[PDB]
């Protein structure tokens, strides 16, 4: 057996995702695609049938599949499963449409809720979508717009060639996500292999992509923020542990996700972790060996407590 | 067999819900409450087991009982029904914590989501505690205030006597949440009572309870909104059953929660709906008698587009 990639396609809606949209569930592109949207449009329909969970799947011309959802993203996903093992379907990736006022969130605990999801989807990564030209006034009035761009993988921003100076919207993004690369696609069409292998939901020991600077006023104007927290010294496995469960219990509803790599006291092996809201995990990598030892963590979230976060981790120091 | 009435308590932190937990978890009151929350803090207890789930069930000196959570609300919903029926524990309802930035949205979802959790829990209503001095910044400022209060079956309106003249939130709350009655909470601590028994998922034809008025200005300082929909004549079965699928998957990510009560011509007895999110369901109810028949709909959500809404029911005229 081999898991179902599973992407997220977010962000605030624009004419750019069904550009996107329409390629995947059209052209002759090679990639065997199951999308799960609320509406699809004028799309080449082959076939057609209905889970034993009341899910609307089409077959489309072009190999690929496209599906409803209800309220309840599980009906959808055991009943893609039941008609994948029947023979009546075939796909090896699923793309998830929560675009608009989606949260990005209820959708990624889905697939760790039972599992025979654990098993047989695998989720791959959570692409953003940023329209450089409304970015700022969507998430200026919007929570989502912001929490959308913190829980991503990925950040493709597009229109930039119309919007103007980029950078400003750069800069935001990056206090906003410091976790996620940002693609600036300049000139062209986003490639529809750009949602694929992120590697977004494995432990990494390269935590932060964008190095925080230093900009103190405009540090503080987005809701949602990631904290950088360093450390130039080895922590006991067992503090550490309190100090996180601690953290993660305190600001259960704040946090989207985040990631770290540590250096524990006495172990040679780096130690990451990874978590989305209150869902997290931990084990052991790569060997430090000529490379010298420090810790990298990152936590995305809104009004985190930075303050006491930081002091958690300073009072680890021995 | 009889189902265990579920409270959900959301709203913008405060002491007032502190007390209120605290009240709950300690005091002798009578009621045989099991509580979810993320923390509980110091209170005496009498007993503790670990469900199959791992879920950290506690039983107090009072006889409530404190469970945790973990990302999956799920285990420990079905955590508590094991213990219950093998006699560890015993209670009648539940109380789940959902205050600060969390939503309402999947701890609804969750109660629809099995057959054994549709059976043996029974979701009573969404209780929103509201800060009269804050309320207004916290809404002006976070989306998601504002969908708490959306959400809710009963507004308890607290701290008005420090607040002063809160006639203008009074407005405010109504114009985003037309369902809801708003009770004002006395100087001093949250009573129990108010936060049970509302019935708030039972088909129900008085859907509306502030029937709104004219502020012309004043009904777009809000993200949410109500939409009042009025009726003076019957409509198809199958038309308005058009009009309202096409609705529901317009606004899937924006709309909260909706109810209606539907004169549907040549049927004697009124048509009852209910909605939240993506899952709706109906049924028929009380006949009309010498009572004048109308429809009354109410729709509560983000930006929805209260012109097209208004146009569909509109077109079901003969
Ligand atoms: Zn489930
Ligand atoms: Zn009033
Ligand atoms: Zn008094």
């Amino acid at each position: 057996m081999n898991p179902i990639a599973v992407t997220l396609l977010t962000g605030f809606l624009g004419a750019g995702k069904t550009t996107l949209l329409r390629h995947i569930l059209n052209e002759q592109h090679g990639y065997k695609i199951a999308v799960i949207a609320n509406e699809f449009g004028e799309v080449s329909v082959d076939d057609q049938l209905i889970g034993d969970r009341a899910t609307q799947i089409k077959t489309l011309t072009n190999g690929c599949i496209a599906a409803s959802r209800s309220n309840e993203l599980e009906d959808a996903l055991l009943d893609l499963l039941d008609n994948l093992d029947k023979g009546n379907i075939q796909f090896d990736r699923l793309v998830i449409e929560c675009t608009g006022m989606a949260d990005p969130g209820p959708i990624i605990q889905t697939f760790f809720s039972h599992e025979v999801l654990c098993q047989r989807y695998l989720l791959d990564g959570v692409i953003a979508l940023v329209d450089a030209v409304h970015a700022d006034e969507q998430m200026n009035q919007f929570t989502i717009a912001q929490s959308q761009v913190g829980y991503a993988d990925r950040i493709l921003l597009t229109k930039t060639d119309v919007a103007g100076e980029a950078e400003k919207l750069h800069e935001r993004l990056a206090r906003i996500n410091a976790r996620a690369p940002v693609y600036t696609v300049t000139h062209g069409d986003i490639d529809l292999g750009l949602l694929f292998n992120t590697n977004g939901f494995m432990l990494e020991e390269n935590v932060v992509s964008t190095k925080p600077r230093f900009h103190f006023i405009a540090d503080k104007q987005n809701d949602i923020s990631s904290i950088v927290v360093e450390l130039d010294y080895p922590v006991d496995i067992s503090e550490v542990s309190r100090v996180m469960e601690n953290l993660l219990l305190e600001s259960a509803d704040k946090l989207l996700r985040y990631k770290g790599m540590l250096w524990i006291d006495g172990e040679p092996n780096r130690l990451l972790f990874q978590g989305v809201q209150r869902l997290y995990s931990a084990d052991w990598d790569r060997p430090w060996g000529d490379e010298k030892p420090h810790s990298t963590m990152v936590f995305i979230g809104i009004q985190l407590p930075e303050e006491e976060i930081r002091a958690a981790f300073a009072g680890l120091r021995k």
